[PDB]
């Protein structure tokens, strides 16, 4: 029982984590869209010229 | 979808650049017309010389 309550612990944490990691590859992708349509504007501009 | 995208946008401005090229053809075209004519008038004042 003392092991089943040690693992049980850490997987409860590491679920949180893994949480955490989603949040994070979230935010950066967030960022790189709008990166990306700065480039597309960008290339507007280029086919412009 | 990018690459889609991005060509499209590409070929639009692409078509005003036609548009464009187009507009100073005639242009220069329209005054080419009344050049020639008074070269005309010119030969014929000299074949009347």
């Amino acid at each position: 029982a003392n092991r089943f309550t040690a693992n049980i612990k850490g997987l409860t944490q590491a679920s949180r984590n893994a949480n955490d990691g989603i949040s994070i590859a979230q935010t950066t992708e967030g960022a790189l869209n709008e990166i990306n349509n700065n480039l597309q504007r960008v290339r507007e501009l280029a086919v412009q010229s």
